[PDB]
C-alpha cells in the first residue's frame, strides 16, 4: 500500500508552461481538430461567437458530431498523459494525453467544453481567470453532469455539484443553467462535443492574435512574406490530413479540403524501402514472441499443477484449494491465448512491404508553393520543406510538391506535433526524398521540351517566379485540363472526380455538393463505389 | 467557498514520456540540468559517467554540483510541475517554467535518482519509471526520504512511509543498501550541493546508447556538422554568454568561453528595441496601479484609526482599548504593505529610464571561417546557434566568417518549452533582420575591402579554394592568427576572467595589475560602432 507516499502534482502555472510548446498558433487549433477526427466526427464547425465583454471580443468554438464523452471519459481529459488512443497499431492521431490542454491554453486564458454521449451530458470548465482571482495554485476543474433527457443533475454529491455549477455561472460566459443548456442543445445528435476557448490572447497593440474580420470566412493570423497555410486557417485546415473525410466548416462556410497528390500535374509515386521500418517491425514481433512465450510457460505451469493436484486429492479445504489452482490455470491460459493472437497479428503485419510512398507532382496553379509535405499517421507535421535539387539556386524541381505519410514506427512527433522527435532519421528521410525528387524530374523530362516553354504555356509570362499565373480564359482552362476537379459528397463523404466542363471553369462549388450533381454516369449516386484515384509508379 | 471536494487535474505515468518529447536535441536535455546548477550558484559542475554493465546503456550519467542544494521542502517542490520560485521580477535565473529537470531527465534515461544536501538535511528524490512499469502504477509516485546530515538519522513524520520509500530505493535504484546511499551523499563534499544520476539510458536501434563516452574519453558525443551539435564539450563551452561556473566532463575541465573574446576586431552596435520599451512601460503602469490601490486601502484604515480614537476619547474600558488596537495595527500593516509596493513601483520607474537597447556584437572568426552566423542568448542562456543573417543569406563571401552575439532579455523574447527556440516567431524574425542590417554595417566598418577580401583570408593561411577547409597549420600562419585574438583565461581558484599579453591561476599572469586573485576584474572593452 503506497497511499501515504508523495505524488507528482500539477500546479496552475504549468498550464502556461505546457502552452509554450506552440509557437505556431494554428498548431494549437490543430490539436482540437485532431481530437474531433479521432472521435469519428463527420463534421467539425470552427466558428466565432462575438462577445464584447470577453478578452479579444469573441469566443472560438469547435463543434463536432463525433462520439462524445461520458462522465468518466470527460474526467480523464484532466489526467495529463492519459490517452485510450495510445494502443499498438494506432491510426488515431492522439497519443500523448496533452493536446487539448497545450493547445487551448496557447489560444486563450480559459475554456469550457460541453459533451454528450448516450444518456449523459457533461461540462468541463478550465478557468485560469477563477484561479487568478481566488489565488488557487492547484488546478481545480468543475465537471458537472446532467441527464441528457430530463436535465436532472447526475451526481454523487449535491454540495459538490452546486459548487461546480456556481463556479461556471460566476466565471464562464454562461451565467445561468438555462444558458448552459442552450450550449448543450447545439450538439443536435446523439453525441458530440463543443469546445469554447475564450479570453483570447492579445498582441501588444491590444488586438487578438486571430483576425476573423478581414475575411469573415476565415481565421487569419493578425498581421506577402508568408505561405497561405501559415496565415489562413482555411488554407491550413484544407491540407491538415492526407486523407480527409471529416468535413470542416469555418464560420459556417465549407473548407475545400484536398488531397495534395490529386492537385498536381503528372503525379508519380516511388516506393522507398525503409530499413528502420523493417528493423523496428522485426523488434516489435520479437517482443511479442517473448511475451507470448513467457505467458505460455506460466499457463502450462498452472495447468500442470491443476492436473497433478487433482490426482493427489475430498475435504472442503482441499476442494477450495483445488478450485483455486484450476481457476488460476484457466485465467492464465486465456491470457496466454490473447498474447499469442497479438503476436500472430504482428507476424502477419511484418510480411507487408516495409516501404514509404513518396508522391511528387508539379504545382502548376502556384509554382512558388512547392517543397515537401510530411505527414505522420496522416497528420501534417512539416510543410514546404525543400529537398534535393530545390536546395540549389535553380529552376530544376522548382514547382514540385512532394507528399509522404510516415508511420509511427518510423517517426514520432515532437510535443507540439510540428516537428519530429528523431532529427537524425528525419534528416535521412529528407535526403532520400531529395534523391527521388531528382528522379521524378528526370521521369517527366521537362528538359526535353524546355522549362521556359512549359511554364509559359500555363500562363507564367512574368520573370517574377513568385507572381501568380495568368488569369485569362485560355490559361485557366489549360491548367484545368491537367488537374481533374475532385469534390466530396456532403451526404456520403465519398470523393468524386468531375469530368472537365468548360461552363464549370468560370465558377467554384457551393457549401453543398452531392453525388447526384456529378455529370459522370459512373459516379452519380451515393451508391456508386468510391473510385481510388491512382498514381503511376516510378522507379528510382 | 471550500473547494476540497472538487476535481484536480493530475499527472499520469505516461506524461513523463510526453513531456520528454520536447527535446529532439538531446544535448538540450542535458543543458536543463546544467542550467539548474548555474541557477543554484554552483562554482563547479562535474558531468561524468559511472560504469554499470547491469544498467541499460552500460553507465549512469551523473551531474554533481557544489551549488546551494535543497532542503526537504525545496526537494518536494521539484515534483510540483510548474512550480518555480525563480519566476520573480528582474529574475536573472534561467529557470522559469518549473519543468526542465523532469523534461530533460526523462529524455535522457528511464530513471533518475537525486541526492541533495543543505544545512543539516540531505534528501533523496527517486523517480523510477522501472518501478511504475513493474508494479503497474499509473500515478507518479516519488520516494522523498530525508536524513540528518550529521547523525544520519531519518527525519520523518511517518516511519512507516519512510520504510516504504527507502525500500523502494534499495529495490529499484542503483544503490541497494543504506551504506551505498550514504556513499552517494558523501560525494557532495561541502555544506551543500546536488548529485543527479540518470540511469537506464536510452538506446539506439543497434542497442548502443545515444551518448558515446568511448570514442573520446574526455567527452560526451552523439553516437551518430557543427561541433556543438555532436560534442558536449563544445556545446557546454558556449552555453552561457557570461560563464563563471566551471564545467568538467569526466574530470577534465571544459574551456568555457565568451564568444566575443575569441574573434577578430569585435565591435558592438546598440539597437533600440521598441518592443523592449513598450513592454517595460506596461510593467510599470501595472506596478503603479498596484501601489495606487494599496495606498488608498492604507489611507482608509489610517483614517478609521484616527476617527475611532477621537470618538473613543474618554473611554476607560478594556474593550474600547483592545478594539482600538485591532484597527490601529491593521492600519500599520496596510501602510507597510503600501510602502513596499510603492518601492517596487519606484524601482521599475527607475529601470524604465535605462536604455531599451539590445547589444549586437560581431567579430570575424579567423580560426574557423566556416563556423559563422549568429548566436542568440536569452538571459545569458544559448537558444540558437549558427543562424545566418543579412548578407550571409546570399551565396557570396560578404560577411562570411562573421560571428554575431546578442543577449535578449525575457521582456523582449521568452523561450519555447524546450529552450531551443523562441516562443514569438514574428518578433524573433524581426530581431534577425535587425541583426542582419547591423552585420552589413560591421562589415563596412572593418573595411576588409580596403585591404582586399581574398588577401585578408590569404594572410591568415586559407590556402585552399574551398570555403570548408581549415586554414594552414604552418607556424607563421598560426602566430599571424593568434596575434589578433587576445588570450583570455579564467582563474581556477577565484573564477575571475583575465587577459594575458590546462590549469591556470591569477598568479601566473605577467601583468602586474592582474597578478593576484584579489585584483579587480577588468571588463571587456568592445569598441562601439554606429548604424
Ligand atoms: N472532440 C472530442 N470528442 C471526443 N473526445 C475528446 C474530444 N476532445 C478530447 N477528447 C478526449 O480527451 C482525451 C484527451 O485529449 P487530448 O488532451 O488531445 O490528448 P489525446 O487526444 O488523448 N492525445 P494528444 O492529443 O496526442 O496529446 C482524448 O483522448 C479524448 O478521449
Ligand atoms: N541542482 C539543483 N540545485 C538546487 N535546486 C535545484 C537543482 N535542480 C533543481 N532544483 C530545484 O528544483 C526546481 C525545479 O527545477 P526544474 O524542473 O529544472 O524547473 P526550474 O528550473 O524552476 N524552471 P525550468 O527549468 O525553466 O522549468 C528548481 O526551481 C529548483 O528549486
Ligand atoms: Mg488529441
Ligand atoms: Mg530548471
Ligand atoms: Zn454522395
Ligand atoms: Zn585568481
Amino acid at each position: 500500500n503506497y497511499s501515504s507516499l508523495n505524488r507528482a502534482q500539477l500546479t496552475f502555472e504549468y498550464l502556461h508552461t505546457n502552452s509554450t510548446t506552440h509557437e505556431f498558433l494554428f498548431g494549437a487549433l490543430a490539436e482540437l481538430v485532431d481530437n474531433a477526427r479521432d472521435a469519428d466526427a463527420t463534421r467539425i464547425d470552427i466558428y466565432a461567437e462575438r462577445r464584447e465583454d470577453l478578452r479579444g471580443g469573441f469566443m472560438l468554438c469547435f463543434l463536432d458530431d463525433g462520439a462524445g464523452m461520458d462522465p468518466s471519459d470527460a474526467a480523464s481529459v484532466i489526467q495529463f498523459g492519459k490517452s485510450a488512443k495510445r494502443t499498438p497499431e494506432s491510426t488515431q492521431i492522439g497519443q500523448y494525453g496533452n493536446g487539448l490542454k497545450s493547445g487551448s491554453m496557447r489560444i486563450g486564458k480559459d475554456f469550457i467544453l460541453f459533451t454528450k454521449k448516450e444518456d449523459t451530458m457533461t461540462c468541463l470548465f478550465l478557468s485560469r481567470t477563477f484561479h487568478e482571482e481566488e489565488g488557487i495554485d492547484e488546478v481545480i476543474v468543475p465537471l458537472p453532469t446532467w441527464n441528457a433527457r430530463t436535465r436532472e443533475p447526475v451526481t454523487d454529491n449535491v454540495e459538490k455539484f452546486a459548487i461546480e455549477t456556481e463556479l461556471i455561472y460566476k466565471y464562464s460566459p454562461f451565467r445561468t443553467e438555462e444558458e448552459v443548456m442552450t450550449q448543450f442543445m447545439k450538439i443536435p445528435g446523439d453525441s458530440g462535443t463543443l469546445v469554447i476557448i475564450f479570453n483570447l490572447k492579445l498582441m501588444d497593440n491590444g488586438e487578438p492574435e486571430l483576425d476573423i474580420i478581414s475575411n469573415p470566412r476565415d481565421i487569419q493570423m493578425a498581421e506577402e512574406g508568408t505561405k497561405p497555410e501559415r496565415r489562413s486557417f482555411r488554407a491550413y485546415a484544407a491540407v491538415l490530413y492526407i486523407d480527409p473525410r471529416m468535413r470542416i466548416f469555418i464560420h459556417g462556410h465549407k473548407v475545400q479540403t484536398k488531397r495534395l497528390s490529386c492537385c498536381l500535374y503528372k503525379p508519380r509515386m516511388y516506393k522507398y524501402t525503409s530499413s528502420r521500418f523493417k528493423t523496428r517491425a522485426e523488434q516489435e514481433v520479437k517482443k511479442a514472441e517473448h511475451v507470448a512465450r513467457i505467458a505460455e510457460e506460466k499457463a502450462r505451469e498452472a495447468e500442470s499443477k491443476a492436473r497433478t493436484l487433482e490426482v493427489r486429492l475430498l475435504t472442503r479445504d482441499s476442494r477450495v484449494m483445488l478450485r483455486q489452482v484450476q481457476n488460476r490455470a484457466i485465467t492464465l491460459r486465456r491470457e496466454a491465448d490473447v498474447k499469442k493472437r497479438i503476436k500472430e497479428a504482428k507476424q502477419r503485419a511484418l510480411k507487408e512491404p516495409k516501404e514509404l510512398n513518396f508522391v511528387f507532382g508539379v504545382n502548376i496553379e502556384h509554382r512558388d508553393l512547392d517543397g515537401m509535405f510530411i505527414y505522420n499517421c496522416s497528420r501534417l507535421i512539416k510543410m514546404y520543406e525543400k529537398v534535393g535539387p530545390q536546395l540549389e539556386g535553380g529552376m530544376a524541381c522548382g514547382g514540385v510538391v512532394g507528399v509522404v505519410d510516415v508511420p509511427y514506427l518510423v517517426l514520432e512527433p515532437r510535443h507540439n506535433k510540428q516537428d519530429f522527435a528523431d532529427a537524425k532519421e528525419y534528416r535521412h528521410l529528407l535526403r532520400a526524398m531529395g534523391e527521388h525528387l531528382a528522379q521524378y524530374w528526370k521521369d517527366i523530362a521537362i528538359a526535353q521540351r524546355g522549362i521556359i516553354k512549359f511554364w509559359d504555356e500555363f500562363g507564367y509570362l512574368s520573370a517574377n517566379w513568385n507572381q501568380p499565373p495568368s488569369s485569362e480564359l485560355r490559361y485557366k482552362r489549360r491548367r484545368a485540363m491537367e488537374i481533374p476537379t475532385t469534390i466530396q459528397c456532403d451526404l456520403c463523404l465519398k470523393w468524386r472526380t468531375l469530368p472537365f466542363q468548360l461552363s464549370s471553369v468560370e465558377k467554384d462549388y457551393p457549401d453543398t455538393w452531392v453525388c447526384s450533381m456529378n455529370p459522370d454516369p459512373e459516379q452519380d449516386r451515393c451508391e456508386a463505389s468510391e473510385q481510388k484515384q491512382k498514381v503511376p509508379l516510378g522507379t528510382f
